[PDB]
């Protein structure tokens, strides 16, 4: 009798089912395309745990081996396979069984799934995985959500195979009802984009001026070995740059810059300005992609005004880490990186006041530190400032020190990119906005815009003084 | 008979049938409470053509009167007030009659509600407008869309009370099926959100170099007097930042900081973003609005972190028009409304190909001249740009001069500005990365994020010389 049953063999599916494998527990497996599953036993065949790795042909035969209650996690990365999978299960499956959405969809669709199934007979359980192949076979991150009972059941089979921080503690934890897993997972996903497109613009922002793949590399190397942004992300763009071809040049160079993408991120922007709460770097990393993918109207308007945007550029005199502007941008992605973890704490936040998931964020945060993609150094002060005040009015506040050391800097830097580069800074450029933005009581533009409404759509405006609405007399303007 | 009837006073209510009924109309007139309609025929009983307005009791009455086919046109506050006027109308008319929705639904609930209506044998069409309370009344824009059978039947009435342009084309147009008139309106209100941020943004900057309210004014004067920007939204910005308190001072002095939105600003942001086009502006538009609304976190972070935020700071040698720094902050302006009504368009563009709407957008983009809150000089060589030539890949091109002329002015501005100004400029900024980004053939930062996205998640990477994709290998990192 299997412990689980582990559905679709994706690059996650087969990572994820070897790591319980190796684990101990025994796990009956599952794949749309059988032949598949013979190819994943095969590579697998002589792995010391393969006595641990059952095999399956059909759904009904693959239900049976479970011990009752059953548990499956639906790893088929999908939305619409995912219903149907889900159809499959729920038709072999008993009152009372496991479903577990480890999927990658809406937090709104999983409030759904649930919701029919319970009254079903079936529960369920929308959980998010990050770590991509590597965490996947090693130890990734969970971050459930759903019912309160069916997360004491299925814990010990996570807590395991979760990666462990360097308190000992697993990764996983429940974050609370219905898609409140699936929403950390979206908005993870989204810190993710603006972040690894902060690493982007710096390396754009280096090549401009004057440094080489290998020189771009150093600086990385050197700011990884200053702590502070010790990062997965941070290693991956090492590996990205230093990277090369066949033929022994730099791979970056023969690459198409047009950057794909699937939904989490797109979501995420479109929640955020949903419930209205201000999230400028988790927009522009979703913009920032749509001007790549845009790669033919580029091309088309360039030829149309040869060279327009040509700058007097900037060549640096110091191409060495240690150089006055390197160390000014450094500071720079300092806070802009800071930045973004803090809108994404805030959007989670307001999204549990919202719909309710009663959110332990820093239980939820402490889970980030390891696996997941947004691991690094900085996920450890920040679990520790939202353990110590729960209710801070903002991430931002915590880091109140390093901002202030560093903003001006953050300030020239971006001046002088703007003025004498080449190059587009979309979230390096809005991440200085919201940290400005979100430190000012009085914002005054808000006050002119506020009157204009009044004066075409007689709108009304809030008074500092009064209270209520008041509205205006104005002249005639056609 | 009654040549047509008018559901709901609002502010744009009432004055269109005042627009109406004075064109030579005989116009019935409803509402839910009869006392408003009472207080309406009642303020405008001497009016020289009040013997075509008709106030009713009933929609068994108000269906009564009517010109068959029955043409209404809605004008009550969107969403399930709508919802409910539509169902009553429906008993009271008939086969054929028409149904012309005008209050701001999402374009994807017009061609809902055009379907369930075009299956129970009535007409439906979508038609926005804009222009305000004194537009409702003077002449505004009509946006319609939905079968063209309907039109042709409207076509008089709506012709006769639109705003004329220039050529004394009226502002109105078939703008396509479905929901094409609504999705206009939607994207028009993106414009007007950008475009009014940036004069707010104007308004700011200013005041931090030390213009006082009359003297940002003169400036504003002087911009309009060199005509390129002669616009509606320009001179109400100047009435705004004239407007003086009873107590005579400043009246933008007394404005709670905080900016509210209806909705369809923040749609056109999450279509923009769902159909994948480009428009940072039109993103943050609503975002700066978002950042007003935390009024309360603004100020809690502000007593956590004081003075955070304190830069140099920069005071003006002359506040005359004529100051240097003045005239690149034009060029700035100049070229951050060019790309707002550029990317507006562009949405536009793929909108109607997503959803084929047959949309003519020389035609449409005509209809803007006038009337609407987004009219003024620029819309003309616009309109010419777009019958010149259909297909032209950016609206941008067709000002590669202008944009040659003042795009450094534009970059030192926003550094000066960045560098040692106390404020935030979320569009003028984004709007400036929106033009290098778009001009840019290669965009480097797309090359190591396509990478990055291979490292962990597998998911390869398009060449720009093989073709297809591929996938590197890569060292353990974990």
């Amino acid at each position: 009798s299997m412990d689980v049953g582990v559905v679709g063999l994706g690059v996650m599916g087969a990572n994820l089912a070897l790591n319980i494998a190796e684990k101990g527990f025994k796990v009956a497996v599952f794949n749309r395309t059988y032949s598949k599953s013979e190819e994943f036993m095969k590579a697998n065949a002589s792995a010391p745990f393969a006595g641990n790795l059952k095999a399956f042909e059909t759904m009904e035969a693959f239900a049976a081996s479970l011990k009752k209650p059953r548990k499956a996690l639906i790893l088929v990365q999908a939305g619409a396979a995912t219903d149907s999978t889900i159809e499959q299960l729920k038709k072999v499956f008993e009152k009372g069984d496991i479903l577990v959405d480890t999927g990658n969809a809406h937090f709104k669709d999983q409030g759904r799934r649930a919701q029919q199934l319970e009254a079903a007979g079936l529960r369920f359980l929308g959980m998010g995985i990050s770590g991509g192949e590597e965490g996947a076979r090693k130890g990734p991150a969970f971050f459930p959500g759903g019912t309160l009972s069916v997360w004491e059941e299925i814990r010990p089979i996570v807590e395991a195979a979760a990666a462990k921080a360097d308190d000992g503690r697993p990764c996983v934890t429940m974050n609370g009802s219905g898609g409140a897993g699936s929403c950390v997972k979206m908005y993870h996903n989204s810190g993710e984009y603006a972040i690894l497109q902060i690493w982007g613009e710096v390396f754009d922002i280096l090549r401009a001026m004057g440094l080489n793949n290998d020189e771009v590399a150093a600086v990385l190397e050197d700011w990884k070995s200053k702590n502070f942004l010790k990062s997965y992300m941070l290693d991956i763009s090492i590996a990205a740059a230093r990277a090369k071809d066949k033929d022994g040049s730099y791979l970056t160079e023969h690459v198409m810059d047009r950057i794909g993408s699937k939904g989490t991120g797109l979501w995420s922007a479109q929640e955020a300005l949903e419930i209205g709460v201000p999230a400028p770097s988790l927009n522009m990393a979703v913009v920032s992609r749509q001007f790549t993918m845009y790669k033919t109207e580029r091309q088309a308007n360039a030829s149309n005004a040869p060279g327009i945007t040509q700058s007097p550029g900037y060549t640096l005199k110091n191409k060495s880490p240690s150089g006055p502007e390197i160390k000014q941008l450094y500071d720079s992605v300092c806070i802009a990186i800071i930045s973004c973890y803090a809108q994404m704490f805030q959007c989670l936040r307001e999204m549990d006041k919202v719909h309710n998931f009663g959110l332990n964020l820093p239980a939820t945060i402490a889970t980030f530190r390891a696996g997941c993609i947004l691991q690094g150094y900085l996920l450890k002060p920040m679990t520790e400032a939202f353990e110590k005040n729960p209710n801070i009015s903002n991430l931002m506040c915590a880091f109140q020190t390093e901002i202030r050391a560093g903003l001006q800097n953050y300030r020239d830097m971006v001046a002088l990119i703007t003025s004498k580069l080449e190059v587009s800074i979309p979230v390096l450029s809005a991440s200085l906005n919201y940290v400005t933005a979100m430190f000012t009581p009085t914002l005054k533009y808000g006050q002119l815009v506020s009157l204009q409404r009044d004066v075409f759509g007689r709108h009304g405006y809030e008074r500092v003084d009064k209270d209520g609405r008041e509205s205006f007399q104005w002249p005639e303007l056609q």
